């Protein structure tokens, strides 16, 4: 047997990067191994590990002491590679 | 075990057409678990197990049915090799 796994991995991202001072925040990244298969015909399925739940959060930078929008990934799951 | 794998599996498919005699051929199907990952949208990395090399082959069926159109041709895709590749890339591989 082989199982499909998709997980939200803890990361630190650094927003940067304009003429202001960068900040580090805690986030998640999706990482996984979903099933895909391709069966031939005569004249097909793709899943990938992507955000299942996320939210937008504002991060304010000091210059040197602007706002930046960041995506907070909460959960991940195997979904159709379509969109 | 924590590795991405893409398997070209031997199959037998059956090619047919009404009023004709079916044929079985040997083909391969791709099956796998490629890595995908997403960072916070911008850098999406999507791989899937898809044909790396394929070809079109004609298969002729006999239709002992009929004197005009005693036989018929069908086009089939032969999958030769499979591999983890960037998603959305077209299956057909030549
Ligand atoms: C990962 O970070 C999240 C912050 O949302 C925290 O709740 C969780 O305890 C952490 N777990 C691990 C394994 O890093
Ligand atoms: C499976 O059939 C394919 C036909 O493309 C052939 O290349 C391969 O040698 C065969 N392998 C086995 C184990 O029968």
């Amino acid at each position: 047997d082989k199982s499909a796994w998709c997980e939200a991995k803890n990361i630190t991202q650094i927003v940067g990067h304009s003429g202001c001072e960068a900040k580090s925040i805690q986030n998640r990244a999706c990482l996984g191994q979903c099933f895909s298969y391709s069966v031939p015909n005569t004249f097909v399925h793709c899943d990938s590990c992507m955000p299942a739940q996320s939210m937008w959060e504002i991060v304010t930078l000091e210059c040197p002491g602007v706002d930046k929008l960041v995506e907070k990934i909460l959960h991940c799951s195997c979904q159709a590679c379509g969109k």
